[PDB]
DNA sequence: GGTAGACTCGGAC
DNA sequence: TCCGAGTCTAC
């Protein structure tokens, strides 16, 4: 999931299990536990405390419990469902969360991709994965400035920039080219590149493209289509790594 | 210390 | 054989 479906995830999940105390936990994949390195170091721990809050930051989750903090990253495929513990699981599931009501919290994830991290609540923000994250996209805190002084900075291109987690928390291929497709900017331009006026453009774009998917398509996955603003065939490229999709008319 | 490469996965191709 | 988010490892 991408970030507003994280928000969405934070904003639903909170209400099923806020209040509910971690009676087991049961952990059919230990790689996902990435702290405690011990698996039974982390389900031990868990046990005994109450959920009392559910955050997000960037894409991570973030649940704050008595003493603990659990935070959670989902990448492409990862899900949560709160369910009976009466009932058989559903297939690819690798953490559950017992409660004493007789529900459980059920992480699943085709991929086996995702991770999880336990601290101290106090720890929780200057430990990985959250230590270095930077600003959250629709915050004042990400600004014009704060994008032109990392793209002066750096040799790469600007779509690696916006892919850097230190620069702009959680903003996902998918915005990266829609964002600069939005703003008429080429992802390949290299970040030191960009005028003032770019980078001005560039923000506004990136805050209206994420704030409108928290609250359609014109490249990404549409190769070989027209593009909807003047017609000319999507191109996809590797750039900064990633499949990267733009007009080469309507970028510069 | 900035930056690329290795690493984790299994469904789609 | 390809893909990819974000951490860890190495230049
Ligand atoms: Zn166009």
């Amino acid at each position: 999931p991408e970030l507003p479906e994280v928000e969405t995830i934070r904003r639903t999940l909170l209400p099923l299990i806020v209040g509910k105390t971690i009676e087991d936990v049961r952990i059919f994949w230990p790689n996902i536990i990435r702290h405690p390195r011990d698996s039974e170091a982390f389900a031990a721990r868990m046990i005994g405390q109450t959920v009392r809050g559910l955050e997000r930051r960037g894409k991570f989750l973030k649940f704050l419990l008595d003493r603990d903090a659990l935070i959670s990253h989902l990448r492409m495929e990862g899900r949560y469902a709160v369910a009976s513990a009466l009932e058989p699981l559903e297939p690819h599931t690798h953490v559950v969360f017992c409660f004493t009501d007789g529900s459980e919290l059920r992480y699943r994830d085709v991929r086996k991709f995702g991770t999880m991290h336990v601290y101290a609540k106090e720890e929780a923000d200057r430990r990985p994965p959250l230590a270095e994250l930077g600003p959250e996209p629709l915050s004042p805190a990400f600004s014009p400035a704060v994008l032109a002084e990392r793209a002066v900075k750096t040799k790469r291109s600007v779509k690696a920039l916006l892919l850097d987690c230190t620069v702009v928390a959680g903003f996902g291929n998918i915005y990266v080219d829609e964002s600069l497709f939005r703003a008429g900017i080429l992802p390949g331009r290299p970040a030191a590149s960009l005028s003032s006026k770019e980078i001005e453009r560039l923000h506004e774009e990136m805050v209206a493209t994420i704030g409108e998917a928290v609250m359609h398509l014109y490249v990404y996955g549409r190769q070989g289509n027209p593009c909807k603003r003047c017609g000319t065939p999507i191109e996809k490229t590797v750039v900064a790594g990633r499949g990267t999709h733009y007009c080469p008319r309507c970028q510069r």
